[PDB]
């Protein structure tokens, strides 16, 4: 039967079921005030599916010049056509290959560039902004979004949204690599999974996705949702409370020193965006510093709400198109203030 909501992460994560329910705020606001992330399912059912396909991006924008990132080694592939990314999104026999002859795992960097999403793709901009959940928080002019109402004493977010496009990680060795490394933002954000590409035939890797979820830190209800099939899993997130950010910095300074890095005692390994917490490092964080996080699998149409100041990282299980909007809720405005 239909219900308003359910819990994941052993009761520590709110999951809202109806993205356009006018009463969502009554359930959301207490979890949000406590500094928790929140998940909202079903946003894909609200969107125009034909606007969010890889083949349409390639057809409309394919002659644009872009840079890619090789996720496995952070090498930059400079000044190639955006069709070279999109045509290999799902069809592995069309993907760029490294020197070893293997298909690469690529991220499309800064596309659309800077604040250009609305100008480059006005129909996509409308379809997304009209269907975002918790619209009093997330719309540019929502009553609980302070972004347009704050003086220069506050760091203000860029004009959005921003698109995040990358292939899925494939191999056992790939399990320890991030799509987006551990970092934090001084604004709140909502991140929507608008498309998941699961390759079939020549380069299918469904076995190692299932091994990754079964051997990892996800909850039993999350593990249930994977094994049911039915919905397409996109990306594995780890999110940490803003209050735990300095303990995470302490662990990463200690690990950097063990690995013979030479860093000043005050350097900020979260701001550097150079680390992915693999299973070893997540267990050490819990055992040695007493810090627990939230392990979240973002399926097609799931919106992840990330609180300002919360360290987070992302690992794509399959090829993903994500679209994210920054906002400034009153609950977390302290994180962007420029004094004390
Ligand atoms: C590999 N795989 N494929 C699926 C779906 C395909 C179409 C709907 S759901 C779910 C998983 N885990
Ligand atoms: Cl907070
Ligand atoms: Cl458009
Ligand atoms: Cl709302
Ligand atoms: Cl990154
Ligand atoms: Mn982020």
């Amino acid at each position: 039967s239909m219900t308003s909501h359910s819990w994941l992460c052993d009761g520590r994560l709110l999951c809202l079921h109806d993205p356009s329910n006018k009463n969502n705020w009554k359930i959301f606001r207490e979890c949000w005030k406590q500094g928790q992330p929140v998940l909202v399912s079903g946003v894909h059912k609200k969107l125009k599916s034909e606007l969010w396909k890889p083949e349409a991006f390639s057809q409309e924008f394919g002659d644009q010049d872009v840079d890619l990132v090789n996720c496995r080694n952070c090498a930059i592939i400079s000044d190639v056509k955006v069709r070279d990314f999109w045509d290999g999104f799902e069809i592995i026999c069309k993907r760029l290959r490294s020197e070893d002859g293997q298909p690469m795992v690529l991220k499309l960097k800064d596309w659309p560039p800077g604040e250009d999403f609305r100008d480059m793709m006005p129909t996509r901009f409308e379809d997304l902004m009209e269907n975002l959940p918790l619209p009093e928080y997330t719309k540019r002019d929502g009553r609980l979004n302070l972004a347009s109402r704050l003086p220069s004493y506050f760091v203000r977010p860029d004009l959005g949204p921003k698109m995040y496009n990358a292939y899925g990680l494939i191999t056992a060795e790939d399990r320890r690599v991030g799509t987006t490394n551990l970092h934090l933002d001084v604004s709140d954000a909502v991140n929507v999974m608008v498309y998941v590409g699961i390759p079939i035939g020549e380069g299918a890797h469904d076995e190692e996705v299932l091994k990754t979820i079964d051997e990892g830190d996800a909850d039993e209800v999350t593990k249930e949702r994977i094994h049911d099939h039915k919905e397409k899993p996109g990306a594995l997130w780890h999110i940490y409370a803003a209050k735990d950010a300095e303990k995470i910095r302490e662990l990463l300074r200690k690990v950097g020193e063990e690995q013979g890095q030479e860093n000043p005692p005050d350097h900020d390994p979260i701001h550097d965006q150079s680390w992915y917490l693999d299973q070893t490092l997540r267990k050490r964080l819990y055992e040695e510093y007493g810090v627990q996080g939230w392990a979240i699998v973002q399926f097609l149409g799931d919106a992840v709400f990330i609180p300002a100041g919360a360290p987070h990282q992302v690992h794509n299980l399959y090829s993903c198109i994500k679209v994210a909007e920054d906002f400034v809720s009153p609950e977390h405005v302290k994180h962007c203030f420029r004094l004390t």
